[PDB]
């Protein structure tokens, strides 16, 4: 199939993602809608539930209001049964319209629909090319005080109907008991409860196959795409190991959420988004995009800095989804803002790299602060508002231009207010320029693109007063002065001739998987695969096109690879690097040692045999490990995901620096289980 | 050894070369001075020999002034005995001071120096570690008429002594009698007389092996670079087959001279430098930096256009020569110009990609129109003007800093007279700042860089009013003032853990030969380099070490191969490609198709069974044919390098663009002559 169609599950860059707060977009069925205390009509109490559902969502495909946006991705509310409970904190009462108190991850949640709602929502967006990615906020339960088993319910967790358990009289652990988090650590961040909602255990066995369980039941219900909540605040090995059993069952584009604050930039949320196996919602183009375009805290340096930082920072930039506002920030547009500045940032960010996110409502100019208030329901369906036009004009360019989906960006003009930046991939071209000063027109001269020579009008068609742009000899452009406000986008399409890859999805999946890499290029008749120096071609190569191969991955060690194509007549594709290829099936494994007492900053690191322990070498050792909350120092802890089924050797050891210490004595065993969880604790071999 | 090593004649990116015109720079020895009309010791006639020679660069390289500056290389008059006429030219005599007009190609012209006093020169220079490059100008012997064999030496040629033959009564037809070029079309400047310079004719067996047996006698005494001649005015199948003799031999960096005129870009110009087998100085850069540090006819974004431009017209942009002036443009300083801006662009070009040559004399603020002009004797021994101290402080850094060597290219802030950009390569940086206008300072905010935070002082230490960098968080400078005429420097070096490849010479060459992959982290134990997917490894690795590998090319069949090195541990490195493998020793054939009569722009190529004929590829077949001069239309001509000594299997196709029309019949077959050249001729089959 093409890279572009709803089919593909694994790579959304082709696509525009429209955010849905379900309760708050439309109420197509009324009598779904709770009653009582839990249900306010006129949504002006903005805690308690206004009735939007998976009807109004369907009508809305139906009668053209999503697809004349040329939206092709919708991300929905969590769509699991959820506590019914009005929860009163300090007087205003409180409901789960938003999806994230579950009780029952196998269940739909009523207020949205039945889970015959549900597969008629994957059906009517499916048959109108539109994907669906849900939530899965697999944290936590709900609310709960194990003090008091009257409040709320008790964060009680079921199992389709079956009650598993309760947070008081937790004897199964299927909690964590370790008290609220006053987020100082990521440790601390981890095992300790986020507010009061009941911390899952995921080192408990019966949790961990559950999860696992319920994600699959969500997989075969034919979702596109996962949004999972909290990625700062679960145990990076137990994640891993939830990836590795969506990735080896049936993958999709899964992206979570870690958040940056304004000027912050995190190794550790770099390296995430690099290892997990998912990508992340995009936090620092997010606050650049929004320092620049709304608050004028920065200038375009800083835009450019920040486009050209983290196509390197990101080992796989094109699957990172992008925003300019989202339910954890206030909304974009303000009361006193001039609406052109959403207008251009919302071009911005449909024609840059990763996949964007539009937030319900902003087509409307929808302003309000924070939680609540930027949960409004929306407030009128208008098709004429220029917003509505610009996404129109610009979202089909996603699919259309392979260098808007994948390309590379480049600066070609730039000052304080100006930036005018290119977006190649092979022969394909696209430029947009964006003056985001409203008073003063800026004088373009000197201007060079890759674009031949031509007239080329502008795609907004000056809506955004844009302009056409004349291209000569060589790609430089007749001078033109751009208006106060002005954004314009130009581009160009042809063939590629030369195999190019522009996205690989999954990243991270043992022997046997297929694997889907897009780009352009391809050519017709199948050619070779290469995983390293390892060339797959016939019958391993289960689908071949254009721009689309989907690959079975070959029986290689585990490790990381570089990903090559080669076209039937020998041509071979750039390199796609930092593919994980793992040793089989995961399960994760807490490591406990005591005993190992070190210096000031000294930590203990683990390794091993297998590639997901490093593979023996302390550059790329597990940790630094945990010493404070499940266990206290000198014991050091860690969960860990590791292959299923097997022997594996390994050996604890502290660094400080570029100083190595191995513990003494023979290599460590222990054989993992096949499902589950498992605990090795052990003490320090001098 | 170092890629830096004086011993490296493979690569010159960490080198400066200083370019000489022989009898222009110093006297060493007044007894090999011409006499009487020949002969002008003022040095006010600037056609006659003013007596600068060999010995005078020996005194200048022992008492300090050469190696003071931190020249590296130095690029000398072709060596060669040229004629001893004094040519008068409408009442202004002229002689061969130049060492243009070539007389004996295996014997020293006598003005510079014996052969005695050339292998004195190669051995000071290696001594102070500069390297020593030769022009060579195979094109031509020397002024001619057939019509007047009185006129000149009429342009006879000898080999060692013994007279080959002369312009008048060329029974055996050394030269090319076709008349003079009016440079119309290439085909044209090929092969007709240039002025009256008598055309040699590569076609004649005698004239190739001569050449190619003159070459390798210099290459045996020791020299480490060339630089030929009129590269546009010979045809690109004899240079590939001479290329291919020096690389296979013994292989040194050779580049040549295509000039070009301001915003005057040629494909055929990049295709040269991309697949003859040397590289080219580089006019594209020369021209814009002229235009904007001399002329004012550009700014800083047309710099910016030519430096993002070059470096993906280029395949190999670190081998290309680069320069403000030479012997064909007027001198960079005006007379009563502002000598900043010569120091500016002197800065410039010490920074910029490739291999930095600078014209004798800069140093001293020489200044000249065109030729004879542009090349009066050096002034002065002078060790403490500006220039001489800007290029004292900055040539070594290519030395010792691989990002200024090696690095990519990358603008960081810009507007009409103020371009910093960075040069990167693994953690090494380098950036720099100029100022272009005379008269207003340049506030710069919002400058980020690769820099770690921390102070950095202008490696120029203030002589072109620079100032100390304060670099913050995430790269980001303190704003500071950038002074009228302000040119900085600053740099950061650490070690690289990971290879990666700056440069690899030879890029052309048969199984068997040794190339040189230069650039860091390779890393003390031998690993692999890979030609494709062949890992070369153990014995054939002549030698390894973090700098630079030496290793012998595997027995791959003829085709381009992309390089890359794994160190001993594994990590790969990026890929160096375009390198190609030969099918084995070359020799140049004239294939000759009559009665190939074509259409509207359709035309003939050539194609055939080996990797030199693009494998039977219609897209890599020979061609166009040339139809003019040697042979006119509906016959083709075209003299194309291939594999000595084998039989070739060929055809010839017409191309209508995207149509393909082949000759019927079975595969024409040839047997290649193993030195020497062949014709075929034959005529178009149905
Ligand atoms: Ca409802
Ligand atoms: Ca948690
Ligand atoms: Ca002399
Ligand atoms: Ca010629």
């Amino acid at each position: 199939a093409p890279d572009t169609s709803v089919s593909n599950k694994q790579n959304f860059s082709t696509d525009v993602i429209y955010q849905i707060f379900t309760d708050r977009f439309s109420d197509g069925n009324p009598a779904n809608n709770p009653t009582g205390a839990a249900f306010d009509g006129s949504c002006t109490n903005l805690r308690l539930y206004c009735g939007g559902d998976w009807q109004g969502i369907i009508n809305k495909i139906n009668d053209g209001y999503l697809t004349g946006m040329g939206i092709t991705a919708i991300w929905i509310s969590q769509p699991v049964e959820n506590i019914y409970s009005v929860i009163n904190y300090s007087g205003v009462n409180n409901t789960a319209y938003h999806g994230y108190w579950a009780r029952d991850f196998k269940k739909t949640n009523p207020a949205y629909g039945t889970m015959q709602d549900f597969k008629n929502l994957i059906d009517t967006a499916h048959a109108h090319n539109i994907k669906v990615i849900i939530d899965f906020a697999p944290n936590h339960t709900s609310p709960a005080s194990s003090d008091d088993p009257s409040f709320a319910e008790n964060g009680r967790l079921y199992d389709n109907g079956n009650l598993l358990g309760g947070y008081t009289n937790d004897t199964q652990n299927l909690f964590h008991h370790y008290g609220g988090t006053d987020f100082s650590t990521i440790e601390n961040g981890i095992y300790k409860n986020l507010y009061d909602l009941a911390d899952l255990n995921h080192n408990n066995s019966s949790v961990d196959v559950y999860l696992k369980d319920a994600i699959k039941m969500w997989l075969d219900l034919g979702v596109d795409g996962i949004r999972v909540d909290a990625v700062k605040n679960m145990p990076f090995g137990w994640q891993k190991s939830f990836m590795a059993t969506i990735n080896n069952y049936k993958p999709v584009f899964t992206f979570g959420e870690w958040f940056l604050g304004v000027n912050e930039i995190s190794p550790e949320y770099h390296q995430f988004a690099n290892e997990s196996g998912m990508s992340l919602l995009d936090f620092r183009f997010a606050q650049k995009a929004r320092q620049v375009f709304r608050d004028n805290t920065d200038n375009m340096y800083g835009l450019k800095a920040m486009l050209e930082g983290s196509e390197v920072d990101y080992a796989q930039v094109n699957d990172q989804v992008t925003f300019i506002d989202n339910h954890d920030m206030e909304r974009f547009h303000t009361s006193n803002g001039d609406r052109r500045k959403l207008e251009q940032a919302l071009a911005f960010t449909l024609t840059s790299r990763g996949v964007p996110a539009i937030y319900y409502g902003s087509e409307q100019y929808m302003s309000g602060g924070n939680d609540p208030d930027n949960r409004a329901r929306l407030p009128s369906f208008s098709t004429t508002t220029t917003a509505y036009q610009v996404i129109q004009k610009l979202a089909p360019l996603r699919k259309s231009n392979p260098a808007i989906a994948y390309g590379s960006t480049h600066e070609r003009w730039i000052n304080n207010d100006v930036i005018i930046y290119e977006r190649k991939f092979g022969n394909n071209v696209a430029v947009v320029a964006i003056n985001r000063n409203m008073n003063t027109p800026a004088s373009i001269t000197g201007l060079v693109t890759s674009l031949p020579r031509g007239s080329y009008n502008d795609v907004l068609g000056g809506i955004l007063n844009g302009n056409t742009l004349t291209v000569g000899a060589g790609g430089a452009a007749s001078n033109f002065t751009l208006a106060p406000g002005g954004t314009a986008v130009w581009q160009y399409t042809t063939d590629a001739t030369t195999p190019i890859i522009g996205n690989v999805g999954p990243m991270m999946a043992k022997p046997g998987v297929t694997i889907t890499i897009d780009g352009r290029g391809f050519g017709s008749g199948k050619g070779t695969v290469y995983f390293g120096t390892t060339a797959v071609t016939g019958a391993d190569i289960v689908a071949w096109e254009d721009t689309q191969i989907q690959v079975k991955i070959p029986a290689v060690p585990g490790g990381i690879y570089d990903i090559r194509v080669a076209n039937a007549a020998g041509a071979a594709s750039n390199i796609y690097d930092n593919f994980e290829v793992l040793t089989g099936d995961q399960v994760t494994v807490r490591f406990v040692i005591n005993n190992a007492t070190t210096a000031l900053g000294q930590n203990v690191f683990l390794t091993g045999n297998v590639s997901e322990l490093g593979n023996w070498d302390p550059n790329n050792a597990i940790g630094p490990m945990y010493n404070q909350v499940v266990y206290q120092y000198p014991t050091w802890y860690y969960d860990v995901s590791v292959p299923a089924g097997q022997t594996i050797e390994f050996k604890f050891l502290k660094k400080q620096g570029s100083t190595v210490t191995w513990e003494g004595g023979a290599n460590r065993t222990f054989t993992t289980p096949t499902s589950g969880t498992a605990t090795v604790n052990v003490n320090w071999q001098p």
